[PDB]
């Protein structure tokens, strides 16, 4: 159900997302080869991919990630790590909205996601700008898993428009705000958001719609199970804001489903 070219992209960026968690890169010197433990990011190691800027517990909501240079794939990748211990994050998750009129008219988004990014926006926007300068030809891609999918989606919605297309690839990210914010992210030009979901992952079901939240469209749903290899025939595109029968279905959600996106993610062997 999706193309090989999209599958390969989905795969790479899951690993850039898995590398946020899986070591060396929570803070390591610039220009250094990006590497993971326990086979989390072998397509990243295959490339000439190095760090530009590593950050850790930055900003108000403690944002951890790395900005990278990938000369093989010709990318400029800004990756965000989800929470260090996710089970707790989910449970402690507050559903408070807060306005974000600077991103889009009449848009409210998750107050925490929104304030954390808002707090590192200027340093990170800056760092992304110098990379664009140095490599005008390179594709600018934001990505993250979980909470990092949120942050990469909120940073993508906010930085697009300044002359460089921003592609977002988010893995099991939670909803990020209201219908209007959903509509903005569905149609916001200057980049494509690839909201990737997996079977019954619980994170995408949060925060609930009942608290004023909506999802972007479309959705790329992986149907293979936890710990099952993913192929191009296991992903199906699902169209419609708040669409159903992809992750958003009435059955019992699950945590282990959240840690398997193409491979192990959100946790390091």
């Amino acid at each position: 159900e999706v193309s090989q070219d999209l599958f390969n992209q989905f795969n790479l960026f899951a690993q850039y997302s898995a590398a946020a968690y899986c070591g060396k890169n929570n803070d390591a010197p610039a220009g250094t080869n990006i590497t993971c433990t326990g086979n989390a990011c072998p397509e990243v190691e295959k490339a000439d991919a190095t760090f530009l800027y590593s950050f850790e517990d930055s900003g108000v909501g403690d944002v951890t990630g790395f900005l990278a240079l990938d000369n093989t794939n010709k990318l400029i990748v800004l990756s965000f790590r989800g929470s260090r211990s996710i089970e707790n994050w989910i449970g402690n998750l507050n559903f408070d909205l807060k306005e974000i009129n600077d991103i889009c008219s009449g848009c409210r988004g998750h107050d925490g996601f929104t304030s954390s990014w808002r707090s590192v926006a200027d340093t990170l926007r800056q760092k992304v700008e110098d990379a664009v300068r140095e490599h005008p030809d390179y594709r600018v891609v934001f990505t993250g898993h979980s909470l990092g999918g949120a942050l990469a989606t909120v940073a993508g919605a906010d930085l697009r428009g300044n002359g460089y297309d921003i592609d977002v690839f988010s893995y099991g990210a939670p909803r990020v705000g209201n219908r209007a914010f959903a509509e903005f992210l569905t149609v916001q030009t200057g980049g494509t958001l690839y909201r990737i979901t997996h079977t019954n992952d619980i994170v995408p079901r949060l925060p609930p719609r009942e608290f004023g939240y909506s999802h972007s469209s479309p959705e790329y749903w992986i149907k293979s199970g936890t710990l099952v290899p993913v192929t191009r025939n296991d992903i199906v595109k699902i169209e419609g804001i708040d669409a159903t029968g992809g992750n958003n279905q009435p059955n019992i959600p699950d945590i282990p489903a959240h840690l398997w996106y193409f491979g192990l993610i959100g946790t390091c062997l």
